[PDB]
């Protein structure tokens, strides 16, 4: 009944380049991005409908997403109705670049976020 899509483990490059690991879960239209997997502190939301997916080669495999025009990617309030994001090593507003542990793994989460770009 939740509509996840997909949920995951995966490592996000900040301005940064931390590459922080979060647990992401996508649901149609959303990317939702938590620091922890069960019950987890919000960090953002992804307004896929706003976006765009583009292939980043080479490491394992790295994909980005980003707004055509260059606009804000991020939802103002949480999931919860949170006002603010847990703070994290800070990240761009018009795009974010995504890794994946395997290249099998990176491929469905990109083709899943293609389907979910135009749904919601």
């Amino acid at each position: 009944s939740s509509g996840i899509v997909m949920a995951d483990w995966l490592k996000i490059r900040g301005t940064l380049k931390s590459w922080t690991k979060l647990w992401c879960v996508l649901k149609p239209g959303v990317l939702l991005i938590y620091k922890t997997q069960k019950n987890g502190q919000w960090v953002g939301t992804v307004l896929l409908n706003a976006c765009e997916i583009i292939e980043r080669p080479s490491k394992g495999f790295c994909f980005k997403l980003f707004h055509p025009l260059e606009q804000s990617i991020w939802a103002v309030k949480g999931p919860k109705g949170e006002a603010v994001g847990s703070i994290t090593q800070p990240l761009p507003s018009s795009y974010l670049i995504i890794r994946a542990t395997s290249e099998s793994d990176g491929r469905c989460w990109m083709d899943a976020l293609e389907l979910a770009l135009k749904s919601g």
